[PDB]
């Protein structure tokens, strides 16, 4: 029993993480095998950042200009290559605590667990997702840049978001491992913003399954809905649009409750209008939207405490 | 910026998890250097945990009857011994993964990370705190016995917390790493209860200072408060009494933003008399009390181990 807000275990990220020094610049590299991989602004200086010429500032640049650092072992650099926003530096070492890993880019709506690193050393781990406006709520200072997000599904890890920048509002921007930022975000300091940001539907539905499933019922009722009419009231909550696909996905959730999708979209739209009054659900007095159906599956017992 | 529930690096641990099994039933163990420590409940089928003689049961046993399996290598028990509700597996292998650590007992109100595992595989990590009634509101399944809790300093791991059992409401109980129980519970299948709990009053306080360290300052207010009227308040509101020494905790959040402790106890007093109004604290409609005055500190300055 319980639920709680749960990382994959760090300790297969933690033996890639590297400290890399163009300059006076300083932050985190991941190191795979003979490649450091990090945010290619760290060969700018805080003025590069309005206009950079990556181009023109990297091809100023030697091997031995950057500075890797594995623990207390300098590594040597042998090569430098920019792909998209991402520095890749060849190493003439290869990692020997290379795990089995995927470079996978995620959708919005999709989790992964962040290891906040400062100079090349890790600091702590936390759950986030996706936004659907592109961004994440992470908790970074300066000096985070090249930490990365992942997932751990069966003993290999997928590599999903490597860190890059904080928003005027607070919250961050990023890359997947090939170096495309995620959402309409560059690395450049110019006017930028989050859009305005949604509910994920989808997540706060498969966490309403995960209440059912530890013994809590109070919130449904005898309604049903259709998707149109769900998605007409969801989007006046700020709430994203629910398709069919998202239905599918709730499928084996649906299933081992004995609740169908639509009579729980029916619970959500009476919750959306009513509040919890006075009530929680899994010890929260909001509605969680950052545990896909796949995570409620992964923690939750696959016996419901009827 | 942001402010999030974070846990340890959890690697140096992940290295010391190991599966064992006593005949049916299978838990994991905690391996440091030449011993395997997990709950002596290892030994008991259902019928046993009614009315257990460890000692009795113990006694039964041979070295051989213990299968230890580290990752896919199969571990060697020369010798064993219990300690208070812990049995000691010596092995014939020193972990060669074994981190600089310690035993540490915590109190109420200090927080920890688990590394919840099955198997001797880790699944997961989460932070979690010792409630006032010593039970940790974790999220185990059956399997997860012998999971482990711990903070780190520096690359020193303390471990605190060993998983023993869930009760009936759904909350945990454990024990430290020489085996003494956090609570009035024991090693039993018995008619036992989480008492009523109540909020951590320190750590209510220093994730208000978290909040006005990211922006958050809505709740700040022109009043004080004496320590006395204030914890007339928390007793009204189930919160625990603070002290001087909270007080004292308090101060280096207190230096960083400039408001004074009892300041802050004032708008405290206002939220629980009033609430939020509609409004949300690190995105949170209620009062936090799981992050510590140093977890708050350590987050929003970035320490590494
Ligand atoms: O003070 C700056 C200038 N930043 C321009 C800029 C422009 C583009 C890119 Cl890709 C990168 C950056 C920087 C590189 C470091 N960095 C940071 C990343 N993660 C957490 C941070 C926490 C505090 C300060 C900086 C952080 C950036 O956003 C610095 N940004 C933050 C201001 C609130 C808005
Ligand atoms: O059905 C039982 C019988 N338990 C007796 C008992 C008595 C004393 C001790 Cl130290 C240990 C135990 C057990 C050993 C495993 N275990 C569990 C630990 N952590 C999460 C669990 C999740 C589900 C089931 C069991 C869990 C215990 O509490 C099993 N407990 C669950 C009922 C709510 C209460
Ligand atoms: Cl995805």
């Amino acid at each position: 029993s319980g639920f709680r807000k749960m990382a994959f275990p760090s300790g297969k990220v933690e033996g890639c993480m590297v400290q890399v020094t163009c300059g006076t610049t300083t932050l985190n590299g991941l190191w795979l095998d003979d490649v450091v991989y990090c945010p290619r602004h760290v060969i700018c200086t805080s003025e590069d950042m309005l206009n950079p010429n990556y181009e023109d500032l990297l091809i100023r640049k030697s091997n031995h200009n950057f500075l890797v650092q594995a623990g207390n072992v300098q590594l040597r650099v042998i090569g430098h290559s920019m792909q998209n926003c991402v520095l890749k530096l060849k190493v003439d070492t290869a990692n020997p605590k290379t795990p089995k890993y995927k470079f996978v880019r995620i959708q919005p709506g999709q989790t992964f667990s962040v290891l906040a690193c400062y100079n090349g050393s890790p600091s702590g781990v936390y759950q986030c997702a996706m936004r659907p406006n592109f961004t994440i709520k992470g908790s970074f200072l300066n000096g985070s840049c090249g930490s990365v997000g992942f997932n751990i599904d069966y003993d290999c890890v997928s590599f999903c978001y490597m860190h890059h920048m904080e928003l005027p509002t607070g919250v961050h921007a990023g890359t997947d491992l090939e170096g495309n930022f995620y959402g309409p975000f560059v690395d450049r300091q110019t006017a930028q913003a989050a859009g305005t940001d949604t509910t994920i539907t989808v997540n706060v539905l498969a966490w309403l399954y995960a209440a059912v499933i530890n013994g809590d019922r109070w919130f449904l009722n005898r309604f049903t809905t259709t998707l149109n009419d769900f998605n007409l009231v969801a989007m006046k909550y700020n709430y994203e649009p629910l398709t069919q696909d998202h239905v599918d996905i709730l499928g084996p959730l649906s299933a081992q409750t004995g609740i169908a999708v639509l009579d729980m979209c029916a619970s959500l739209k009476e919750l959306l209008q009513n509040g919890m009054n006075g009530r929680t659900i899994l010890g929260s007095a909001l509605l969680e939207d950052e545990f896909t159906p796949f995570d409620v599956v992964r923690q939750c017992s696959g016996v419901t405490f009827q």
